[PDB]
């Protein structure tokens, strides 16, 4: 019975996202970091029992995997597929390792990040670093409650964790990350009612719009995906707001976990390429992806056997 | 199937450790209590839900077991084995009943302890009583984070709970207790770096030392045990600080839980007797054990059925 | 595999109890809501993660069930049985739908209640609405700690959830509600020791009286029932104080969950009708039931599949 | 002299209790008034330091002459009924006001119990409201309520009677109105329209610019400059309350001021209007069902009733 | 006007009381500590801003004062007066320095006590050390809420702080300490109503007994003292429960602050010697004093200039 | 004379915002200044219980003359650059300071959004820092930071402008410096060596005895007795900030005082040193990147625009 990383953990009030690439000859340094990552996690985490809720999820990219490990590959691991839509593009950017660090306070996140990057100095190049913060009652930079429909319990376990379809990597998951910057000026130009028709939910109360009123080009409509089975295909999102007031940056840092990248990729295609009913997701008219990467987050015990 | 006691429950900010012996003719009263202990826990505990976190783990010693129950004995149940090392000594002291009381508040611990002792008045003799308190960011009296490498989840479950190896006592655990008093004067005479080498971890940050910087006689080295399997042998520790400023008492109350005492004893033998590589555990140069007892903590439904 | 409602979750500091009857023609509106109740819960509840502890348990009465659905019914689903004792009486009052709404904050309960009633407006008539609040250290309005002997963990699941004895409704539960009013004047006429003999537990410390001192007509003695096989018959209770000072109204809202109504009813019967050694439960000399209803709380998946 | 907790901040729970003194009740009421502070401590000390239990006792105009023989507060008179063209501010009976606040309802209820237990047979209850915090300090209209309350020294100058009436220094005047809202009508308005009624942004609580702020907006009409140029200010401890089944969604208004003239001017502008505005637009969705004026003496006035 | 020590500070959930005698020739070491004690307080305390609430009050005994300082003495400073009543006795025990350490956490108290004693090592002998803890809803070991009638605000200031009557020591206070052990067995043999007549207040509710039911030999009767002008003489109490279950020690650590010892001593005389109306205080029938010391707690700036 | 929230304690989160006023932006700025308190209330009241939202507004010396006519605060001047032998205290541009504090970063960010939203196209951002509490009130050097801050009346007397400048009573002077730390170098030192640099014990925060404390320790050099004989004090609201990837581990220094002379004397002893000390030893591990001086007026001053 394999132990997964904290991919099922709930959202926290603080987060750090680290994306790095592995320099020439950096493999060895990276390998024995990976073996110590859980150790470093407890070293910092235990200081803030019991309300700390510190966790680190480590992801490894497609290219990076081959450099680090001989043997089998996760069945679904590949580079993030750039999507060049008629209007909006989902860019792909470099990234070998992901560190998704969460806690109830930023100090814990920062302390852990410091230890991780301290061990990696001279072996990696930083691509992206984001300090996410909770924004009021679980809102995003668009002013909407964000994460409502995340699966819970058994439903989440079956949606997120690799199982018998790839037995060797069971307990693992696939993370997709995209850094989105928002055009607040354009968004603020819309009425609340217009904004609601973009998302597919009521702004203040977070109640889902009726099927009668919900536009087919609304975010909720596009990202509702039914399989050939007839079952709802779900991902687990741990999105965090970030930004800088002076540089006029108001951002959503998207991260989605699923047992297969196909699920996430299908949703991305519907958003960026569109469907029969919608040219594209209307949220992208106010959101611009600036990064895009895909990582496999292995079971905890896989990392510990290095 | 069987329901364990709160032996897996996490560390709290307040604790009471109570160790008593059973007087001759006190058996009836003791059994009578043991069957009511869980209901006493609820009586006090329910008042302070949801953030009370009151729990009581009840342990029974080897000698006490024979006096108390006729029937099968837990396989690993034996009295604490005293260790006479060349320098340091792990003493064995009397103790028939263990009450490990934890809560987020001392009052809850005190109230429960009062109800238990009220019932045991003329049947038990108190041997030890410690009031434990959280010290800053989970520090011990030596100034180091304490409990870091405790197992969690399924790993904790395998390491602590008696399973199929002893079916009639499935859900049980073994608790070894030792009250240590520290020589703070000698300790604060060392530099931080020297203190780190004694422990095997950085002081401020709690980051484990590199394997080729970590001495063979450091606490972490000697308490790192690998079995014939190749797997790590783990115990679950609920150490609490305690002490009196006026009496120059600065202490660590040691309590380790494991599915078999053989694990704790191996670690204990390595600390006191040493290995090929190490004479003894350097931590013992600033720590004196003044008590030493071993208890079996039965599954909850074992206590309840005593009736 | 069937997912239950939050019937096993603990006491919270705030609760709203809502009982309604379905107006003629309201059936369709009611069915549509039942399928969205879980969705409304998440919508409101997610805003207050993770300290919110918002839950809703929906129950359906015997007569309501026959109006809403066709096919098989839960084995034990019947209207509340009136108990006409020599002295005290347990009355049966109308109620088709129970909404048991709990949270750590009243605002959360009220918001959810608003959303539910908003969608039921003109289809249902309200029968009872009670806003419960925690009173000191889990005390009821009689000044005694209330809920101590509730089952926990496995025993709770055993006592509360329908299993193999009614396989088509596994994961369901039966909820009996009764609104009690206390005569505080009469109660305060008693000494503490006398009140203790009524309940069967110490007032301040909540320690149970020993078997020699505990009277046969005490509340604890009468509600202690062993089955034919010697096993204890248990229910899960989520009682909440309520009241109005100006009206001199001091109440306990009784709600008890059990896998079969036979367990709860045996307790009612012993209370109101008495035993061989007790004419009735002494607590009833200071407590008057002004409502009485029985509901079946289906498994969650039952509701969403409407 | 020592004032009552009239400057004390808003809490998450409140009980408002308004009663009339029955004939022959004067002596029982006088006894209570002397003990009210000690009852407040008896209950309150149990929940230090996060209890924040306080009780402000107010006395009506008619009640004052019945109770006291000496001088009267200069500003004390019965609430003036305002009969405007469209909207009416009713004057309703009320001799004593108990404004009870704490961080938890149980504390409020406990104190109210003790107070009414002593007043039974001497007083008749007129009104009882149990108020609760609603999200981020919102009212039932969904707007942040209390923003412009004076703080620090400004509050002291606005609320506390001073040298203008030296024998009652440390006192204050409290106006209470119970408002019920028409939530159906209100939710028929767009957010932008609702903002026009109130005079501030809904979600962000930012005041509308002076160029866009309607003259009949709530904020416009309750902004009153004195003949000296500076703004008249009152301290508002409004609480939401209600009952879902009965479609009762309410704001319990209570305003403190060093003279009623301030509060009455403000009320006149709302009900009667200015040259540029017929009446307050908030009143198109809000109906006042009670109206009472009370003087809240300095604490030492109450206890020196020995 | 000088800075007082935290003698007006509220009750906390944790406390360490530390009483020592100064060894022969240990005066210089003591003087050095006294001048650094505020630094030590801030050194430890700042780590737990802002919920730590760490404070230290330093008291100096009568005999110790002469050994430490030359010149003026506080007017009311003398050794504790032993009271040998007919039945009960208040013993005088040695004490030169008192450290009254409070915080919301024991760890902060222990840390500070460590630093203090670390400096005093070899210059003092410890006489008494007690670790106090909050017991439920501000209760003592007798099960009664303890500290209800403590003065607050300007009343506390007037009752506690030395003023113009001794201007050289303005801002100082006098502390009386007594360690009491309770006979819980005997006390738990009384009915609640008997216990109430001993204390003079209701047990659960903490409401004071009316003046026609309250016995003359009750605690509240004998400790209620009216002064020349007819107003109550008051002290500030920071009582903390303590004890050891094994040794059957259930204790109250009594500490009372007053601007003059004469107030506390009057109360003690009434309690121990009795009046014409009362043989002695009934609380003494269940409580034995084992220590008894009197200290002057000088203004903070007195300690600093040393 | 109602002052700004300058006597207010440390919070878990902070945003420091320094801007320059673009040419012809005077009017827009003056208008914001009159509304800043109402914007603070608008956001702050939402979390009324325990939000602890505050905003202190500061105005630079050159900015003052562009905005207001008449009386100038006596001690208001541009930040004096100090070019020492080894270390340099740089002066950088800054017209407006917004010192925003709350118990939550969201509150800070929202207020900053509203402030900056109103100032768009009238100001140029110079610096933005998101500060966060680090464990038990520690800085990036691992030391408890702010211990010897004055409290109560001592704080009020040390920080608030009084009779010496009656036109601006209830004001204060704020000095800001963004420091970056050489963590590699710092963590090479032993704890004992670190303690000699600071002048206090690392873990316990206990001050070293006067006989073991080096003359070039931070604590020794910043301890200044005035010509009057009493200790000179400032109120520090230092916050850690940083970025792990960039290798940025910083202390945002902000100190409030009745007169800038007090703060400047300390700076002088740190960068230039004394007879017995070359410079503050903390500076061998700390580089100042910004340096600005602002006057923070009384609250009522801002309202009467
Ligand atoms: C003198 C009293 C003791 C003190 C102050 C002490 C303190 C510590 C500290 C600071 C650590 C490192 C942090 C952690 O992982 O918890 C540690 C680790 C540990 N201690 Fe102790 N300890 C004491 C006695 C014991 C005893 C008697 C045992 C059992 C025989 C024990 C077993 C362990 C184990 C198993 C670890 C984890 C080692 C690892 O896997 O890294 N300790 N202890
Ligand atoms: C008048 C309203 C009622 C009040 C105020 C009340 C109060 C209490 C109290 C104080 C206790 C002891 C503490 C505990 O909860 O374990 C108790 C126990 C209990 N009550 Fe009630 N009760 C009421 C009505 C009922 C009803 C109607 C039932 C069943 C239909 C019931 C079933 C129980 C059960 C099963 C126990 C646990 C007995 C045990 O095993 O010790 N109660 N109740
Ligand atoms: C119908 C019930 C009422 C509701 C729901 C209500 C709601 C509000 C709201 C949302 C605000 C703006 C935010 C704030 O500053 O608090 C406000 C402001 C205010 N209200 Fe009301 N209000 C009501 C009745 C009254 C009454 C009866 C008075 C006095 C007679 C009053 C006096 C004020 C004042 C003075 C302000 C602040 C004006 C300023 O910006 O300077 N309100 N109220
Ligand atoms: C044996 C240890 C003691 C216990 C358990 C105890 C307990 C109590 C209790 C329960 C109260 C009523 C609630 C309150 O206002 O605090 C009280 C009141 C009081 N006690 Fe004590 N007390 C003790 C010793 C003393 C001593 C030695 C003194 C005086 C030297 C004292 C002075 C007072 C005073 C002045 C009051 C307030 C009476 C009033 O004005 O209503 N107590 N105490």
């Amino acid at each position: 019975e394999p132990e997964p990383q904290m991919v099922l953990s709930p959202l926290t009030s603080a987060a750090i996202f680290l994306v790095v690439t592995i320099d020439s000859g950096g493999e060895d340094t990276v390998r024995d970091l990976l073996s110590d990552v859980a150790s470093l996690e407890r070293a910092v985490g235990f200081r803030a029992q019991p309300d700390g809720r510190l966790s680190c999820v480590t992801g490894i990219g497609s290219e990076a995997w081959d450099r680090l490990f001989s043997g089998a590959r996760p069945a679904g691991l590949h580079p993030f597929r750039e999507l060049d839509g008629p209007v909006h593009r989902a860019v792909a950017t470099p990234g070998d390792l992901l560190f998704h660090i969460r806690a109830s306070r930023l100090d814990l996140c920062f302390a852990l990040a410091t230890e991780i990057m301290g061990r990696l100095r001279g072996a990696v190049t930083p691509q992206d670093e984001v300090h996410g913060f909770k924004y009021f009652d679980e809102r995003d930079m668009l002013g909407f409650v964000d994460g409502t429909e995340n699966p819970t319990g058994a439903a989440a376990r079956r949606a997120v964790l690799v199982g018998a379809e790839d037995p060797a990597f069971a307990g693992g998951s696939y993370a997709v990350v995209q850094k989105y910057l928002h055009d607040i000026d354009a968004w603020e130009g819309l009425s609340v009612e217009a904004q609601e028709r973009v998302i597919g939910r009521r702004k203040m109360t977070d109640v889902e719009l009726s099927d009668d009123v919900k536009p087919a080009d609304s975010h909720v409509a596009l990202t509702s995906v039914t399989g050939p089975d007839g079952s709802d295909l779900e991902i687990l999102r741990d999105n965090m707001p970030f930004g800088s007031v002076g540089r006029e940056e108001f951002g959503t840092y998207f991260i989605g976990y699923a047992r297969t990248p196909e699920v996430t990729e299908t949703m991305l295609e519907r958003m960026f390429l569109g469907t029969a009913s919608a040219p594209h997701d209307r949220i992208l008219d106010f959101s611009t992806a600036v990064t895009g990467s895909l990582f496999f987050t292995p079971a905890a015990d896989f990392l510990e056997d290095l």
